[PDB]
């Protein structure tokens, strides 16, 4: 059968193909070919711009324009042409070289130097730079924008429910109260940490020949400083330079990128699960469009896809940086999967965002539950007792802990405490015993 | 951009889409929908066949024929119709129910009982059975046939090179000789063990309602033995019955299937790596189509894809069997990836088979290397010395170990051994000191 | 600092050292040395018993007795002696050979053949057999007994609470009822499947020299059938024979053993989490020693340790079977960790057993919750409506779904159903709408 | 049996216990208890130093001295006392509180405020800070020093063999030459990147009560700024402040630390494997103490332990940051394993360092192999041909590629190239065709 969303083996291109359309122009073979073209064209352009390389004279504005067009207008038909050529070359990078030669055949100035396309390059010089451009593009145009949406989403929830009290759950049971907003704030803060880290990860690239020593370049042009050339070229692409490599770029930075994405994903899994739980406890209800139950399907879909994402991201991170001697070819096929781990993540991010838009706190339920857990006030009573030197505080409260407002008031009135403090204690309720929760939500914007 | 092999994010449907075409009819959404239809149709058919369920009278041969046709002729257009219906139902299983009702609307006998389609079923009753059929189909029609091809491939190599001596490598260095064939035989044997295990894995299915107790069935038909009904139905599909489940089939058997596939994959990774190594040592050369080097690209492609396969298979195996209480929905989206792990494996199996067809032993190199490692004969000399009570054998050989034929002959002649034994030792060479290697290759067919 | 439970880096020997004392005699270096001694002694014994090997005459009953004593009485002091000897040999297997020679030096009949200890053996011949004995011992004497305890524990809970109704939870929300016992039964059934599988896993061993071809054996005794000898020897130890290996036993069976242990562990993780959840919902309370909350700490400790266990078991399963060419030495140090993954599991098994002994159902809470979820009866009403041809059943119930007994009774009375069926429907309550749950618990003993 | 290095289940405390002695004072229960004491003592000290907390007056120099002594002199006997107390409290943190009260009972000034020990703290306030101190200590005193040793080790090899030519291996076969030193340099560079990253990882800590809102603190002292107090306290310990948490510190930073350690470990695995390979190819020989083979056992031991390390580190990194609601207790037992992953790493680091000290290049072998692979000069000949516009360079060389010096000289002399260039090409040999390799080794010190 022909390939369609219905027949695709993987749901990344199948059932969820529409959800990851942005990656089709980045991590697919079309994306790979698009960036290989960009790299090769820029390489030829630098050769021309370099005065010491006389065989490739400087390009005029028009010539530079024709080349820039080949790069900026690269279409599916162009990629299809490269694939056609590959049926004969049986070498994908070679297919791109021939493709560019065809595109330039009509321009005498460009056709005159067409044999300098890919000059002294090894296939990996082109490939690793293509991979870096794909990852950088994915990060700046896709991943970070979704992360900001999730972060702003959580912060919107934190602010909206900043003062909604919540009977906390430690080891699944009633504990010292907090507020819904504060619990959302905690997540936003963690996400922000990973956001800053992902944004600071270096995206590396190299260009130095067959095994990393510019052997071929120096043989042809011994007077040219190819080390300087390499650094200038990589940096001109908006990529950070990796001066020491073998035939391949080592891939350590890919592990760095994927490790931070995985950490963020883990935070989201934690969030999806906690929300699923709050819904199970009836703390959230369906947002108005009698309380209606909200189906957590969106958080479960996200959770499921986040697990798949980390599994793939994790594998590439740990396997890619291991390559026999000056390199084995196992990374070639593996690197065609850079967008798979990211694809699972994108599907999950959209699902969580969808689920978040359906959340509405069930204030009445939250408050009613709190009013049935006066045992939580044992904590504040103990610290006040301890402050005033009352002996065996924990022991006394243990004996005290059925507990209700009246039972607590009577216990407090019987304590050896100044009247002012007794009133302060008799003034608290599980619902208002939330500490600094609200102010902490308000301060999130300062971090 | 539209989905095509060029734009697909995942190479399973992208660059390697053609290599996994067999899975398009099994694990894709089309495959999922095809089996859901089979399940629903058979369920209706059993209801009709059951005399106690009067509301659904027995079907005549013609009616049964119309239904069997819906199942056997299920096309992409049918799946596309289900998807169209899903845009309105927003429920995939519900979409199948409506699809079947439409297909039967024209047949009065079938249309008369159309409301019994999916009777008392929960979505998972249909889904888990669809998953079992997909896995069973994949196993019997795709995975095992590739495994047999690899096994026969290794056995063909074992027999062909049964008597080609090899200087073994332990901790990467020269060791007691074996033969190329014997080393291939070792792999075939291990593969066979996993083949038998995969073939013995139970493929489970269930059908028992919302949470596994036939609540709905018993409510409508309290006189029918739904426990017996369930067992008969599942077994009639060629699936093994799982009597105790919650809303979902627990998925333990999926882990069992995937664990055996992963073990086989690990054996193949070991094989791909060893062959890559033998090629590096120049023990293999390009098969005739002066020795020509064989490029190990096929084994490297296999190795890379096997790592991805295990990562996915591993994740599903460990995550699927964990479902909150009577079930959470995280497995729904994850189960759409049953064919992803298998897809990576298939790509690898084909790559290894391709690589194997290019192998030719470099007999001259193997023999020359052996003739330069006479140190290996220290071992047989020591055991013979030990057999005849010659003291400090290891110490004496240590002092002896440059070593060549003449040096060994002289050492042997100076030993306190019966003449007959001295000749036996002086008759061995690294090339013929291969023990029982050849006979063991010949005996593989007995195991 | 010296090693003690307090200073141990790993909690397996540290905080939880007492919990895994059984493994100290199996997987530790003492255990490793104990089994190496057993293997070597039995090897010498078979050499003596073999008439064709004249240099080692048959042992008299007394001699056999002295040897059996060395094996059965192996003490920590003996192991300490081997370690002392290892300081000089810098080879652990060699240290055992010398140790045995010392032990036999006083017995003339044994000392006369002391140089045949380890005859023709390579270190791995001894090591792999030691590993098999350690795993077999651990399985039959430790792992399976704990599994049976857990299984019987779950079955005791299933029977005790066979008829305690439970409002099921699907995607964390109210669903068709079941009983506590049935939910426990589901777990017991899954555990039993893994128990049978673990018990059926083959524990393999080999003995065939440096690289697996009996080279050294044949060189010394060409008239002896060493292939038959090997099979008889391995099987005599109670181990299954692996005829085809390199220098090492491939380790596939270890992956098979660990994969089944991991599957069982995953089922237990699922159980620990679900119980943690039931406790959170107040379905369980502290068993009598007003309902008292039970702290789930035991299930959480189990859950945590099960994750660590699988991580270790998983790593050994996937890494051990990969060994470069005729073997690399990475498995030597890794195989010293066979008991680590098992140790984490044992700690968890004991924790879950401890937690289970504290469970008591909170019947009043379970029943009260059910009585507040009459929406669950929409399901049985729909199937009965469907059975009698009442149109748009789902649509009508949707409009109907606040819901209480009276609301349902009125809806049912207004249905076009025979009086007998209306009464059957009006007779059900969420508490009694449990389907076949109870009978299924009673039938568990038949599977 | 009692615990000893011989009976320990785990080799981290068993066979390799001596190799990780440094961790016994950090990650063991003794280490955990030592830091809990430090935390509690400092907390009491800050309470005293805070003027607003009148109930705990400022401590005099002598009192502060007595407290500092309890912290700095914490011994195994002290830890043993805490364990003894724990037999009664059945709560480890509570045991520390009682222990400190006993230690201060004799000092009236301290005993007078002894009830303020642990004031308003929840167990995790103490535990998370203890974990941060353990990780920071391990990083600065143990991990980084080993990393520097490995880095300096590789850099020493790079410089020593800076000009030793090497026939590179891509896909295991001959490729463009490099030098041994350059290949060592590549590793050093990668290690340095991870070193800088590990050193920049934030080590976080928190202190804010039961669920993170200072509820208890504010209840007792509403006039004190506990948010400021928390930040000052954590930072005073040399730890970075994490303002937003639940009952537990989220553990994201632990994943960050472990991810960087794992990346470094992966680089080392790559190094261990490559060296194992170079040894297999006879490029390295035993350093003088005729070429003697060096046994790679040290690199294999390192490789094996690095795999175990990553498996453990990986599990904690992905599992720790997931905690149900305000926290579940699964992290408590898991956090007792912080030193296990690190322990496996330390064993490996020492093994690689040991192996490195045995390496000596086999210059004669390296040069002889190069002199038999003149095919590598096809590359430089092609780029020079391309520079001068000679058509079909690749095609011509293909036809040319047996190849020796004479064959190349004749091919070059027949080319349409200026005489000067022909001589430059005829002047190269595989041994001197190393590009910029040497200069790149010399420049490593600048990065």
């Amino acid at each position: 059968m022909e390939l369609s969303s219905l027949t695709a083996v993987s749901p990344v291109d199948g059932r969820y193909g529409d959800k990851v359309s942005a990656l089709r122009g980045i991590f697919s073979e079309y994306g790979l070919l698009k960036f290989r073209v960009q790299v090769e064209v820029r390489w030829l352009q630098k050769l021309a711009a370099h005065a010491a390389i006389k065989e490739v004279p400087a390009f005029a504005a028009d010539a530079i324009g024709y080349l820039d067009a080949i790069v900026a207008s690269f279409s599916e038909e162009d990629a299809a042409r490269i694939k056609t050529i590959e049926r004969t070359t049986n070498h994908d990078v070679k297919a791109v070289e021939y493709f560019l030669k065809e595109k330039v055949a009509e321009i005498p100035e460009l056709h005159a130097v067409s044999e300098f396309i890919h000059f002294a390059c090894t296939s990996e010089d082109i490939n690793n730079l293509s991979h870096a451009l794909m990852l950088k593009t994915a990060r700046d145009e896709v991943i970070l924008p979704y992360w900001r949406q999730l972060i702003d989403g959580l912060k919107d929830l934190a602010v909206q429910y900043r003062d909604i009290p919540l009977l906390s759950r430690t080891h699944g049971q009633p504990a010292t109260p907090s507020t819904i907003g504060k619990e959302m704030a905690n997540v936003a803060y963690r996400m922000e940490r990973q956001y800053r880290q992902l944004n600071q990860v270096e995206i590396l690239g190299k260009i130095n020949g067959a095994v990393g020593n510019y052997n071929a370049h120096i043989a042809a042009y011994p007077e040219v400083d190819w080390h300087q050339f390499s650094e200038e070229f990589v940096t001109s692409l908006g990529i950070q330079w990796n001066p020491y490599t073998t035939q391949i770029e080592p891939h350590d930075y890919i592990a760095e990128l994927f490790d931070c994405v995985a950490r963020f994903n883990t935070i989201l899994i934690d969030f999806d699960r906690d929300v699923w739980g709050y819904i199970a406890l009836n703390h959230f209800k369906q947002k108005t469009i009698m309380p209606h139950k909200v189906n957590p399907i969106d958080f479960e879909n996200s959770e499921g896809n986040l697990g798949l994402s980390n599994a793939v991201l994790q594998h590439l991170a740990s396997k890619l940086p291991v390559s026999r001697w000056q390199r084995d070819l196992t990374d070639s096929t593996v690197l065609r999967n850079l967008g798979v781990g990211i694809g699972y993540a994108l599907i999950a991010y959209q699902s969580t965002l969808k689920g978040v838009s359906k959340l509405e706190v069930n204030r009445d339920h939250l408050l009613d539950e709190l009013d049935h857990n006066w045992e939580v006030l044992a904590e504040p009573i103990q610290t006040v007792m301890r402050r005033y030197g009352i002996e065996k505080p924990y022991e006394k409260l243990k004996e005290l802990t059925r507990v209700d407002a009246e039972g607590m008031k009577q216990f407090i009135d019987g304590l050896a405490l100044p009247e002012e403090e007794k009133a302060r204690l008799k003034a608290m309720t599980p619902a208002n015993y939330i500490g600094r929760a609200i102010t902490m939500v308000d301060e999130l914007k300062h971090h």
